[PDB]
Formats: structure tokens, sequence, C-alpha cells
């Protein structure tokens, strides 16, 4: 439905308003695509953190976002070993298909250590997140469509079209119309 | 011919491969366009840097890249105050008017600290930025169309259309055809 | 230094490049003197305005131009009556003693229906307003010298000598030698 383009390095569609890079399982990042932190979506996410500690949540200003394909690696790997590889392939991502390699994603982590998951800080994300122009990627419910576990935590920077994808309820996937899903 | 959509914030062009940010003296950027420096751009660049150092040219490893509105308003005054308006309107421009507010620009400076001019770099730059996705954005002898006196020393990250940039010799507003020159 | 002569219903100067009317409050206009709008200021300020807009500023189409001697006494004595004589001595003007009976002035207005005084939008004004044959009249710092309270909004038409003017960092009263100050 979508027209998705082949950037050689990452796919991408054209949004309402801007260029929206696709990464998912079906839509890969290059081994070499290394674009790093984008810094307008930093900058949106520190905005983010701050209003969500004003608003009382213990939310660390620590955060995992940029992840390279060989951080990935690393990380899927250790997730290989220490739980096996069908856990690896259910909560983990492999190289080249996790959306951190886009510099746009963000996981949002708690002053405790852990990945936020308490039922009023991901409300707080869901009602909150497109102000900063970030969608919650992955929600519950539509795994069959984005092709990836549930992340509470987990923030796309999509910039202004965040607020119309918000109230749509939609995974970016149905709201553009690009396939996602498992790996195959 | 270029259809230069306003998008708010910036203007741009639909290049061969990309949207290409257009930034001059007839399509400012706004007071509140902020990106930061690109990282793919920052990471190109370390690489041209470092080429250049095996050339045998004494390159720094420092440059002049981003520079949000309020950096060129202070750097503008500076020119103002110091030399008089009318100097200042020909070596810097005026905020919202320079190309480093895209956070796609560097000017590239020597290990002595001054900006890069001696005449075997600067051809070095001719002869090999677009390698690393650059063109010498302001040549000497189009500074009528561009509407900026010549800078050997800068940089314009524009990805994979870099080399047909450079074959053509062409300013970018020839190139793509839209209008530069002095602001009105 | 300036030789200001009386033509009948107003005062000037003859400037570089063309004559200047002066309109001060110690060179009022005639009751009499009804000019309206000038129409090559007008061309020139809905050019600036446009400029302005693209930069980025809420600016509105609307703006405080001409006003006769008629409107400035009912202007005026608004004031007075609403804010008492004294405040409307500190910033309106009483009839013959406003330049925008000139038709050359004009009060630059944002969409919000307030008079501009934003830094940014007011530091456009002095950054480009000669471009396009205005000075930025009534300076903070000046008010001595022209008599008049700062209005970051307020465009004087001069013509080709803007350029040099505004270069000068001085009012008119100071660039061309003629006396300004309070009524008396
Ligand atoms: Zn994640
Ligand atoms: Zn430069
Ligand atoms: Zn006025």
């Amino acid at each position: 439905k979508a027209e998705v383009v082949n950037k050689g390095d990452y796919y991408s569609i054209q949004g309402k308003y801007d260029e929206i890079i696709v990464a998912n399982k079906h839509y890969p990042l290059s081994k070499d695509y290394n674009p790093g932190e984008n810094p307008t979506a930093k900058a949106e996410l520190v905005k983010l953190i701050k209003a969500m500690q004003e608003a009382g949540f213990p939310i660390s200003d620590h955060y995992s976002g940029f992840r390279s394909y060989e951080t990935q690696t690393k990380l899927y790997q250790d997730y290989v070993n220490q739980d096996g590889k069908a856990a690896a392939d259910r909560y983990s991502a492999r190289p080249g298909y996790s959306e951190h390699q886009t510099g746009l994603a963000f996981d949002v982590i708690g002053t405790d250590g852990d990945l936020v998951t308490e039922e009023k800080a991901a409300q707080w994300l869901l009602d909150h997140a497109a102000d900063y122009g970030f969608v919650v990627r992955y929600l519950k419910g539509k795994e069959k469509e984005t092709g990836y576990m549930a992340e509470e935590w987990h923030l796309r920077y999509v910039g202004k079209e965040a607020k119309e994808i918000a109230a749509s309820g939609l995974s970016l996937e149905e709201y553009y119309g690009f396939e996602g899903g498992d790996y195959v």
C-alpha cells in the first residue's frame, strides 16, 4: 500500500510531513548503516524525561537509544547465550532488525534500573509522547502487526505526524500501510 | 524548476536520492529551527578529514559545524560591532540565513587554527569531497549564484548526489534550479 | 548641520539621494498636511512583511501606516482618556507631531494583534529593514535625540540612503544633523 523505498542503507516512506525511516523484520537496516543518535530526537527525549520527572515518575536520565549493528549483535548473542535462541528471537532482535539502529528509538528506564513498565507511567507515555514527536512503537495486541513483543518503554521519534498517529491508535505498519510481522 | 517546499521550519527540494534542505538568502531557516549537527554528516566528515591528513595536509580534528540561530546572531553582531555592517554582510550571514544552522555544513580548519585556504588543500576538497557525500558549497566565481562570498573551507553534506553535483561543476542553486543571490 | 527648509505644510532636508521630510517634536506637520500613504513606501513594506513571514515570524499583513491629523487627534485623545494625559504624552504623540502623518511611517503588527516587540523579530527589522528602504526610527538609547519612546515596530521609509543610515547606528536627527528632543 505505501511505497517503501530502498535507499540502500535503509528503507523509508514519505510521511505527511517528513521522510520516515522504516526498520522492522521485513525492512532491515544494512550492516553498514550507522547514523548515530539523532539530535532532534534526543533533545525531544530530554524534554519528555524531564516532564515525566516533573509529573512524579521515577524515570532515569539514562536510556537505551542508538544501538549499532555491532552493539546489537552482542546484545542478541548474549540473549541467545543466556536464555537460548527461541527466547532471544522473542524479546530481542537480530542485528539489523532493531529500530534502535535508526538513532530514532529510545528505551526509557526507571531510576531503579529497570525498563519502564508500571501502569501509570506506561499510560503517561501513551497520553503525552506525541507532544514531543514520539510514538509508543510496540503496543500489546499490535504484536502481529509490528512483529515485536510489546515494549511499554520504547519510543520512536516520528516528528510532527506523531499526534495524528497517536490519535489513530494504530501501529506505524497499519497507519502508513507497510508490512511488518515476523522475519518470515 | 525545482519544487521548493516550505516545510515550516525550513525549505527543501527532492533530490535524485534524498530530500535536500535548502538554506540561503532567499530561503531562510526559522528562528526556531535547531536540528543540531547531523550525525551521518559528522561520521563522513571524520573520514574526509582523516583522508586529507593522510594526503599530507595539515588539517585539524576540530571544525566549525552547526551554529544555532542564537550562535549566528552573536557571530553576526560581533562582525557588525567590530568591522561594521557592510563588512559583516560581506563575510558573515544574518541569523536564519546561514547554512550552518542546518547541521549539514562544516567549515574545515587547519592545525594552526585558520580556516583552510591553501590552494592544494582547497583543490583536494574540490576533487575528493563528493566521495564522502560533500560539496564545496560556495565556489569561486559562483558568488552571484549562491549569494555568498567564496569559502574554500565550507562543505555541505548532500549525500549520494554529491558525485553528480561535483561532475556538473555547478552551485546547488544552478544544479537543482532554485533562487539564490543576495537578500531581496 | 542640516539646512531644514519650511515647505509650507512640512519641513524637509536634502538627503544624499532624495528629499527627506522631517517630522518630530521640533518640526511638526501642519494641520492641513494630508498626503495619504506613500505608495512607493507601501510597495516596499509589502515586500518586507513577506520576507519577515518567510523568515518564520508571525507578522500580520495589517499595519498602522498613514494617520491623518484627524486620526491622530482621535488616537491621542483616546489615550488621554484611558490612561491619562501624562501617559498619553509618554507613549502617543500629539496631532501634528506623529511621523505617521507623513505617509512614510509604518508600525508593524503581529498576527496576535500586538505591535511587534519580540526580540528576534525586532532584531530582524534592525538587520534587514534598510534592504527595503526603511530605518527603525525610534531606538532605545536614542530617546533624547529623537524625542520619542522607543518603538521596535516602527519603520520610516527613507529610500536609498537607508543602508548608510543603518550602518551608522544613528537616529535621523544625529545622522543628518537636525534638532529633535521633547516638545520643550
Ligand atoms: Zn526498544
Ligand atoms: Zn561556512
Ligand atoms: Zn509609530
